[PDB]
DNA sequence: CGTCCAGTCTAC
DNA sequence: TAGACCTGGACGG
């Protein structure tokens, strides 16, 4: 998942938990190498916000809750397969590595961090990853300024397709967005990043870094819609113009990740 | 049955 | 920079 999936995951947590009350401990699977969450409360509400490719949960005990406890924040990174689900308490999915449990009265549910491949991570601080840049979706102007003031960075020496995955400058862009973004402007992927960016200093590359992900968010779905996984998966394939599509070229960047593009590979190509 | 394919993080 | 971390689905024999 990329910035749009993290954003939709946070909206899912806010809408699904709006009328729920959690109680008890936060339970971690025995196979997860992530930290135990030291939190217990007889009555707490869960809420969420996204920033780039990170999501922050806030656990908020109600007035009167026991034990006495301040709100607790956790920050998640989803890696390749992270997600959130709200399921019946006895119908936990196979890779539910972190679990929050509704309290009575009402149907006993669990909000679960589900992560098949366990590349995802959580941290006890409620702090965003030091060094990640501002959110291309929610901090557009900060995102733009942070790129254009730092074009000197050796990061922008690299091909534009590699620069676009550097989460210090493009927090929330991943493999499918970089393909989709470059294709809208027909910018060869192995053009030099500083060349393409010096040139701004008819939307431009940094505008699309915001507006293209924003399209996926408006689309909805990505496992957080009411509609089926069949309907979701199709809606998304239909939106895609470049990533994975018939008629499109693909190469490996310096990190063995696949870039999709039409036409000129660009000067710095393998 | 087998190979191959799909975001960080860290040891060299 | 390679290799490491993981599981599962698609496809080949």
């Amino acid at each position: 998942p990329e910035g749009p999936e993290l954003h939709l995951a946070s909206q899912f947590v806010n809408e699904a938990c709006r009328a729920l009350v959690f109680g008890g401990c936060v339970e971690k699977s025995s196979v997860s190498r992530n930290p135990e969450v030291p939190f217990e409360s007889s009555a707490y509400r869960i809420s969420a916000s996204a920033r780039g490719k990170e999501l922050r949960l806030i656990l908020s005990p109600l007035p009167g809750a026991q034990p006495q406890q301040e709100p607790l924040a956790l920050v998640f990174r989803f890696g390749m397969s992270g997600s959130f689900q709200l399921v019946p308490r006895e119908e936990l999915p196979r890779h539910a590595h972190l679990r929050f449990y509704t309290a009575p009265p009402g149907p006993r549910l669990a909000l679960c961090f589900v992560d098949i491949r366990r590349f995802g991570r959580w941290d006890l601080g409620g702090k965003w990853q030091p060094g990640r840049g501002p959110c291309v979706l929610q901090e557009y102007q900060q995102f733009r300024e942070n790129v254009l003031r730092n074009l000197a960075d050796k990061a922008f020496d690299r091909p534009i397709c590699e620069a676009l995955l550097d989460q210090r400058f493009f927090n929330g862009i991943g493999n499918y967005l970089r393909a989709e973004i470059l294709y809208r402007l027909k910018i060869p992927p192995f053009e030099k990043a500083r060349s393409v960016l010096e040139a701004l200093q008819n939307p431009d590359l940094l505008e699309l870094c915001h507006s293209v992900p924003k399209e996926v968010v408006q689309l909805g779905g990505r496992g957080y819609g009411s509609e089926s996984p069949e309907e979701d998966f199709a809606a998304f394939r239909a939106w895609l113009r470049c990533y994975g599509m018939p008629g499109m070229s693909s190469l490996q960047d310096r990190h063995g990740r696949t870039i999709w593009f039409q036409g000129d590979p660009g000067p710095l190509a393998p």
